């Protein structure tokens, strides 16, 4: 790749990796082939875009620090404004280009674009989205389901037509895993078992795990 794409990627990783997010690369045409013009991210399918995915450690390398510092305001709810505060530290860093910046928060009906988050996941090799053909649930091969996709990043004119397509890890590969997955999953949800499809390295700590099965409400 261009050094041009090679260093801005690496001056993302930089930026996010440290507090507990990660990046995946990927062409909007990957995305745009499997889904109708309605769907569609409205750009060239060369265009360069990052799924972000957030990990385990995000909440204490990321969320309590912001929680106490001045960067907190009030009418808003604290996980949206640390992404936002993340995010805007990408466009910071990198004041020479535009960035179309989706955050999870921002994919809701009645705004554009929309965003598939979990389609994202699996395009982007971040995750393997398994459905029922395999509701879906996708699994990350080094945190099960213990992660969450954070948002999307659109960078309008940096073209990357020959970037690879690198395919999720089929991390379930058996059918009786997959269905022991996706009933744990449709039927059992309060059951966190079936985030330990693959046993992941960090698992959301005590305090981590309160805080999330906390219904947004201050």
């Amino acid at each position: 790749m261009e050094p041009k794409v090679a260093e801005l990627k690496q001056k993302i990783e930089d930026t996010l990796c440290p507090f507990g997010f990660e990046v995946y690369p990927f062409q909007v045409a990957w995305y745009n082939e499997l889904l109708p013009p309605a769907f569609h991210l409205p750009l060239p399918g060369p265009t360069m875009a990052f799924l972000v995915l957030s990990t385990p450690a995000m909440f204490d390398r990321a969320l309590k620090p912001f929680l106490q510092s001045c960067h907190l305001r009030m009418l808003t709810d604290p996980v949206d404004q640390c992404m936002a505060y993340h995010l805007g530290r990408v466009r910071e860093s990198l004041p020479e280009l535009q960035i179309e910046i989706i955050a999870d928060y921002e994919m809701h009906p009645n705004r554009r674009p929309k965003i598939l988050a979990q389609t994202a996941a699996h395009v982007a090799g971040a995750a393997y989205y398994y459905q029922r053909q395999d509701s879906g649930v996708c699994i990350h091969p080094r945190f099960g389901g213990w992660f969450a996709i954070r948002g999307v990043m659109l960078l309008p004119g940096i073209e990357v037509p020959d970037l690879p397509p690198r395919k999720p890890h089929d991390c379930v590969p058996t059918r009786a895993d997959r269905i022991a997955l996706l009933e744990g999953f449709n039927f059992h949800w309060r059951d966190w078992t079936y985030r330990d499809a693959v046993t992941p390295q960090e698992r959301y700590s005590e305090e981590q795990k309160a805080y999330f099965s906390t219904p947004p409400a201050q």
